[PDB]
């Protein structure tokens, strides 16, 4: 049967083309992870369909009613096979679904506007005139919380008491708050999202320091899905022999603005 | 049962205590791997015993023979439960062995002796003055092989027909041949490797260019292992709470000698 793939849409992975209107199908979309797509059922011999997660997010257990939301509900529940997308792989969600070896290596990051006077997470840290924050939701969040290494702290319990909220709901929000904010925010975000707008107009914003972490995104399929071990090795045959990498630099650098 | 985890003498991963003749069982051993051994038997809740893999290899299988060698090998073949060490998560290993996620991510790199005339791969594709090559076996050498890449692909074809040969056998073979060569020799090592040999004594290295890739380090089960699943839970937890960056910290710069 045709493979239900569900992704999301986050610059550069999935975007809708500019006349998505007046196409149908798959060639509604473009994008690191649209490719990617295509090249995963090519070397696993699947036909498949992209579509956008319904409730646009993630993947994250809500208390209380403990109900897996987004991509990774999807998969959880049954309602695609599988999801490629910039989806971190973490502890709480490989509980749930399998997750490929890494597409993609990354790290967390600071986002600031160009002349801001912060260096490093230890200079945020150190100081509250210059707000900073994480996405509302999301493995970034995550590590501020469960991190033991003192500047991180003092980190995480600044952002928690903060007011107004200094977390956002999206990269888009937290890019422009960083944008519309004078220089009195910094976005603590994922390195492939601060690589990739530094080099988009305005071309007002730069990512600083180096990154906090070493993580990665992979492909996700339900437990004990029959695609799960062929995507897998799909990815490491496409890393090995460098298409991974061309498509990165396809979609990060070759489309530079600045 | 005691859990039989196969590792490799590595610096700074496995390296045998000044005083290890005076000790017996797991005592005889420190580095990275070993901190990390112990951390992921505590959180999987085992006892184990580290053993030094007998033919002294990572793991690759012959041609002609079929039969996997190093530590790959004893897990295959069951002379050993689990490898901690620096393998590298590749396609031809996935197929025979499970890995864990990236305990620690790493790419190709460059090593030269400092005041070598050479910044990129590019610089060493486009000449011959200066000799490089790659370990005679492992993940690196497989790299240029495969490499469509252009750069890379002459990189190849030079390193192959080079002679003498540009193959070293270990990491301490390249470092050497680097370091008495005069600055006519750069070694093609993972980044790990280069970033820790540049903090050591005689301080006559340096990593030059940026990383040709991006790969990790995983640990290994035999295809079908109960400890399997633990490790993996294991290794995300310990590096989402911070331990896995600080045990590198604590092996590669806290004991910098440059
Ligand atoms: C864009 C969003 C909300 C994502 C993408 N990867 C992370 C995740 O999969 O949780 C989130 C970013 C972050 O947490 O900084
Ligand atoms: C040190 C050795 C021979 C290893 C370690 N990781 C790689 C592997 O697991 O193949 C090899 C290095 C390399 O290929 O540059």
């Amino acid at each position: 049967k045709t493979v239900v793939v569900t992704t999301i849409l986050e610059s550069p992975y999935v975007m809708m083309k500019k006349n998505h209107e007046m196409l149908e199908g798959n060639e509604r979309y473009e994008g690191y992870c649209v490719d990617l797509a295509a090249e995963i059922a090519k070397h696993c011999g699947f036909k498949y369909k992209l579509t956008i997660v319904g409730d646009g997010k993630y993947g994250a257990r809500d208390a209380d009613t403990k109900i897996w939301n987004g991509m990774v509900g999807e998969l959880v529940y049954g309602k695609a096979d599988i999801a490629i997308a910039p989806l971190t792989i973490t502890l709480v969600r490989e509980e749930v679904i399998d997750f490929s070896k890494p597409f993609m290596s990354l790290g967390i990051s600071i986002m600031i506007k160009k002349g801001t006077p912060i260096e490093s997470a230890e200079d945020l840290s150190k100081q509250t005139e210059i707000a900073y924050g994480t996405t509302d939701s999301g493995s970034t969040k995550e590590f501020f919380r469960r991190s033991k290494i003192a500047v991180f702290d003092k980190m995480w319990t600044y952002m928690r008491s903060a007011e107004p909220s200094v977390f956002v709901r999206t990269t888009a929000e937290g890019v422009a708050r960083v944008r519309k904010s004078k220089g009195k925010y910094a976005y603590l975000l994922e390195s492939t999202m601060n690589e990739y707008i530094e080099q988009r107009k305005p071309c007002d914003t730069m990512k600083v320091g180096g990154n906090l972490d070493s993580k990665g995104y992979g492909i996700a399929t339900p437990k004990g899905s029959s695609l799960g071990n062929a995507v897998n090795l799909a990815v490491l045959k496409l890393n090995e022999q460098g298409l991974l990498d061309k498509l990165k630099n396809k979609w990060w650098y070759d489309k530079g603005e600045c």
